[PDB]
């Protein structure tokens, strides 16, 4: 769209993201205590501009997916990864949250937009990647969410 209605859409995409910033709390407070990631969360309420957040109870990623104000259907969701280090001291790679495992390394936290094929991770390694693809353009999102 016009440059005003880009602009207006990626406050409203900040928006959401901070929205989903609980999400990502009881995930890594789930991966804390060893206990399945989305326990203890729900949705929040519908916005004029975020339909929904939700939580993978076996992987901790989080799908923000906002409404048709935003974006198209289908062209709307971002997806957001939490990863760990193989061990916390020089990390050698990074894993997926395992449902059980006490966490006890800093969990890390990479969006992916419309267009982000690989993580942009560097060293101790690159993070997994979304489950479900995420749509919502790439020029919408925060830089880090784009490839």
């Amino acid at each position: 769209g016009s440059a005003y209605q880009d602009y207006l859409a990626r406050s409203r995409v900040g928006e959401g993201l901070a929205l989903a910033a609980s999400a990502r709390l009881a995930v890594a407070e789930n991966a804390a205590s060893g206990n399945g990631f989305s326990g203890g969360y729900v949705s929040p309420p519908a916005t004029r501009n975020v339909d929904s957040i939700r939580v993978d109870d076996d992987s901790g990623q989080i799908v923000v997916a906002f409404t048709t104000r935003v974006a198209a259907a289908g062209a709307n969701t971002l997806v957001l990864v939490p990863s760990a280090p193989d061990q916390a001291d020089t990390p050698t790679a990074r894993v997926a949250l395992s449902k059980g495992a006490v966490q006890a390394g800093a969990i890390t936290w990479e969006c992916f937009a419309d267009g982000k094929a690989s993580s942009s991770l560097p060293a101790p390694g690159a993070g997994p990647l979304p489950t479900d693809a995420p749509t919502l353009a790439g020029k919408l999102a925060p830089p880090e969410c784009r490839a």
